[PDB]
């Protein structure tokens, strides 16, 4: 009847989707079209490119899963973020943003927005008082991400939402790392959720895309102004269909990701060659109790520091046999990276250190393989490297 | 050897493409991936999401066809335009734009850009002196489209390029209506060409996408700043593969589109119920000789005015049996629309008139059907309507 | 190193796949091509349409999962079956087949094979002595399916394999209902396994296809004679890529299917309006202990009989709100059907009864929804119907 | 109104297709589904896997283009041929077949059919009297292909149809080489047309598939018995959608293929290093006048013999720079092959000679490139080789 009444796994499978009325086709048809035709001049005037039946199913599903009114699919995670913020802000406006944010978001906030006259203050969002202190009469948006790279620190969504709203601003939360299966920011008072569906929501490492979920009034503006008149970042219907297909298994995937990650995190925490393990599922995590209230599962991502700094981390990732060396996350395969030797290699060491990137830090996206195989591969590479 | 030496039809088929080195596959493989993997930490540091082998083939092909250095594919035609202009301009900059431009472009220029502190002057670009008179010390870009809706007026690309360059600005040309088969703005001095590949370049009515062609130095900025840090408007690999597939037949398609359109335009010009016909292939076109120098073919689009104004135009499009009522163009099917009753129905009549949209104006995108069938359908509907 | 050494979930994710050597693309590229090109006359002679790199990955993966030497993908489950049997048999040969087999297989065996001079004896394969008694000097193949429609009866694979081999025949097992995650017939002595990947292996209700797994020597004949010279039933590369994508989640899907099915089967067995429940996970199943040895999980399919015969079964399936009425199985959505009112409606009642299809029999393909929601939907419809 | 009344180019674009009634989508949606759902038990019984709305559009289009009642899409050209003949024939039946037939067809007819008790007589179908002399009381089918490899000899369809029908047999014509744009065997009295759509009908070198066109009564048997109960050779919906997309340009493609081929054939006929040129468009072709009556265009394929036999042919194909070495045909790229050094290299020379394959024979599939570029490439390689 109404998918919003059913359990979350049922919603994952069914919400936004129904057998095709005209054919009975169970799969959502791929409306790979650019042209829609009218039956008459009158129907043409009535209807008056920005929508599509396949993409509509994905948007409605994600709106159900995040408990939001409406969804809007985009060409990429970054396009979800910029379509949102460029819809909301204009010259002279202000944004308060977490500092521990995903890389590409940072360049948009630190360079692109100020060149359009939109100023951004960066703060440590694990300290809600820093958010409050940075707000200005011009502040339209508080922007946060939780958990946050590179040490999986957290932000208290409900507390920050209350602060933002008291001072008249919207709260936008990037929920990519968690997916709606593990965290629901709108239920905690956020106004707008954005995702890179490139990660867990699609989950199969073969789609670049984004989604925005929020109130119908905002989503209509993000669609008819943000996409239409600013970014042009529409998602293709085939990408929407693949994401619909991937998200069918979101519940069973996240359960296995997190079950595997907890096993691996406990193994790493017991290993004498590993100095630190960052994982919200470990009781030693600095914000463990907050994570238990805010997150239904601790997630599939782990960071850890290997003994011996830069050269040990390089030797470790060059010694894995099953884990794949890559910079993405949320795929069915386990992915590993060593930022100080890979992504941030030209960055000055003390500059890396301020960003929380130590020479020995390894980031791991835990996949769906047998956890014993992942652990044996990690142990093999750690033993050789140290 | 080098595709840039071959004839244009040969380039259309082959440029940017080669059998897959590892498999011999003739078709460009669809690299429908989000994740690329490294063989070592060292290879990861060396390579250091924004590129893809399938999309690279499309970009290289269109660069060859427009005689530009480099190409950049995007999520939509509008994203090609906004990624370009938001890469080039910042708060305090100025753009001189033609007034006769495509609708969505107009909203971006008239509302979005000024809200980022980027001012835009709109001029009649058929009068190059109006472009010169509007230029300011702050002008970074002159933006033109030719032919231009809704009466297929022209802009003299070589003359405007000279004006723009003397005053230190770049010339950006939207070449969507023509395709590189019929017009090559970079060869006439433009700096940057943008397309909606949604129209003729894909040609099959099943892809929304854009492309940008220009100097390598600019394209690198449009990719690594514009797409990465502003619009996020990446094209999906499947959309790139479909566009590669569609553009294989660009030469034979444009030849047939234009051969059909000239037959239809001559028929309409002989019909006593049609007051005006706008088509660059007719000697009565106000800028006919300019079109003959600048365009290799007169294009596949026709506008015409039917006797009897609004109600005759409505009755005519409600009487076609083969032409399809739609607002897009460049498809293999003939498409027809009556703006005053369809798209611009809520717009005040005198406001439509300033935009060149008379009550009886019909726009026709001529397809690949037998021209005798298209003409008989038009004659049938015109006879009934008048 | 070698995927055949890793755990089964690891094999599911990784076997047959590797990052693209030339690009590092993690996803298997979609080699949607018909033409492969040679670098020289000599390379053309050396290579001398029937293979494809995408489909090869799927074939190698399924060979690993079934512990067979080689795999061969096909256009449909039925094409996997007929390509196999038409490769093995010629005029004058004989097949012993189970009677409890899937419908389309039955028409091929009962009408098509005898018209090619290949005789077929149908037996009750739950009684291995009936298989032995039916074998002839001409028998090339024993053909079985387990579990088998419509009451989920079983066939003892290891015992039948021994009988077939002693009498010089091959054993072919249709393993569609189980998938390699739950049953491995080659490990029990079968020679050839066939699947409809349309069901669990793809799992997403959007691919029709088949696969054959067996010895390299047989698979080479099925490919170069069966596909090339008899059925022409090649799988398309896009279908292979979608099946590769679907099978990534086979392990977590089958676990959830079977966990849900056991909950639902126990609910049905406790319901006083349900006269019988057929499910290998219930201790009351006639061959329960055999299933425990032969199957790692009891599967995702349930049959049950509702009180009140034909009209109660019709009223029940017309009263479900979440379960979808369909004749397929193995999808992420729960599917339900009532054969006596749907598929077998024109079949005479006593003829249905011999086929094990009683008037009240309902078949259920349990999906990935919350089991509480499926149970509540079944209870709702059962209460109304009875 | 009715597409069967319109011109052939109009039919190519429109036949079998219409805007989606429920959405107005112009492109045929890709119904990439395996499962169709019923609204009630009653609708399930009424409807009672073998059909699909996307594939139905392709089948209806090709039926219009060949002037047949009905169409049936298949997994491959060979599957179109074997599904047809295995539907029509059973043990004890007879087929008269041309000897000059495509390779894979030959293995099916010469080895597979006799092993099912279906005998085949091979004759020179350019001599209709040999067809008559081979007919038997048991003959169900006469099977021909025209033009035929490797020298592009012809078969008189109308004359052979009359012979077959007088003796009570059906005529099946493989029309792959021509496409319906250039030859219409049903209009000349054939009963059934088969195609590999892998060649010209799709035309883009990225689909393997087949089609069958004939009377509704036969097509129903080919679908519900041949596909369902014998070959299982269904076409996937995505392959059908790609073929629908490719065939949109069939008319303009065949015109350009044939215009280019005639230019190239005349060039080759003037070249003193080329001993023979086989092309139906040359007046020296042995059956030229028959081709003029039976074919609307002479086709896009050329065979020719280069001076100097085996080593000259090898050196020539190793010296082309634009033509691609491949064994397929009908693609947008020009393809070339030298059978005696490539495909038939292990075949004994005198055995090749009986098959019409001389040591110097080159086969050329003329593409859509500029003909001057193709001619210059051929001249370059011919000059070097001789
Ligand atoms: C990957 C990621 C993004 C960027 O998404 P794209 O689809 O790659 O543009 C943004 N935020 C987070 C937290 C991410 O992990
Ligand atoms: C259609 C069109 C556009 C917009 O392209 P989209 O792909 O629809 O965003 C821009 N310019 C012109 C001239 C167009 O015809
Ligand atoms: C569905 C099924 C088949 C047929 O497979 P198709 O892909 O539909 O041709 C064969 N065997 C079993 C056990 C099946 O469930
Ligand atoms: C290529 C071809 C075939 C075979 O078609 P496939 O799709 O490759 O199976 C059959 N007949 C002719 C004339 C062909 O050219």
């Amino acid at each position: 009847s109404d998918c919003r009444t059913y359990g979350f796994n049922t919603q994952i499978v069914h919400a936004g989707q129904q057998p095709d009325p005209s054919t009975g086709a169970l799969s959502t048809p791929i409306f790979q079209t650019s042209t829609f035709v009218f039956d008459s001049a009158e129907q043409g005037a009535a209807r008056f490119r920005l929508g599509n039946p396949t993409t509509d199913a994905l948007e409605k599903k994600l709106a159900v899963l995040e408990r939001g009114e409406a969804g809007l699919a985009t060409a990429s995670g970054i396009s979800a973020i910029t379509t949102t913020l460029l819809t909301l802000c204009q010259q002279g406006d202000h944004i308060v943003s977490a500092s521990a944010i995903y890389g590409c978001t940072h360049a948009f906030l630190s360079h692109s927005m100020p060149k359009f006259g939109i100023n951004v203050s960066f703060v440590d969002a694990a300290k809600p008082e820093e958010i409050r202190a940075a707000m200005r009469p011009e502040t339209k948006v508080v922007y946060i991400e939780t958990p946050a790279n590179p040490t999986l620190s957290l932000v208290d969504i409900e507390t920050v939402a209350g602060i933002a709203h008291q001072q008249g601003a919207l709260l936008v939360v990037d929920n990519t790392f968690m997916s709606p299966y593990c965290q629901q920011p709108l239920q905690l008072g956020a106004d707008i959720v954005v995702h890179s569906v490139t990660k867990y929501i699609n989950g199969h490492g073969d789609v670049i895309g984004g989604i925005i979920v929020g109130k119908q009034e905002f989503i209509d503006q993000a669609r008819f102004v943000g996409l239409k008149d600013i970014t042009g970042g529409c998602m293709s219907p085939f990408n929407a269909w693949l994401t619909l297909r991937g998200v069918k298994t979101l519940g069973i995937r996240m359960e296995r990701h997190c079950e595997n990650a907890l096993k691996i995190a406990r193994f790493l925490e017991g290993h004498p060659s590993i100095t630190r393990v960052y994982y919200p599922g470990l009781s030693s995590h600095p914000q463990y109790e907050l994570g238990q209230r805010q997150m239904s599962l601790p997630g599939g991502i782990i960071s850890f520091e290997i003994a011996g700094g830069l050269e040990a981390g390089r030797r470790m990732i060059n010694s894995v046999e099953l884990c794949l060396l890559a910079v993405s996350l949320g795929d069915t395969e386990t992915l590993i990276q060593h930022p100080a030797s890979m992504t941030h290699s030209p960055v000055a060491p003390e500059e890396r250190l301020k960003a929380g990137i130590t020479d020995g830090l390894i980031r791991l996206s835990v996949g769906l393989e047998d956890p014993e195989d992942i652990i044996n591969d990690l142990e093999h590479a750690i033993r050789k490297a140290t």
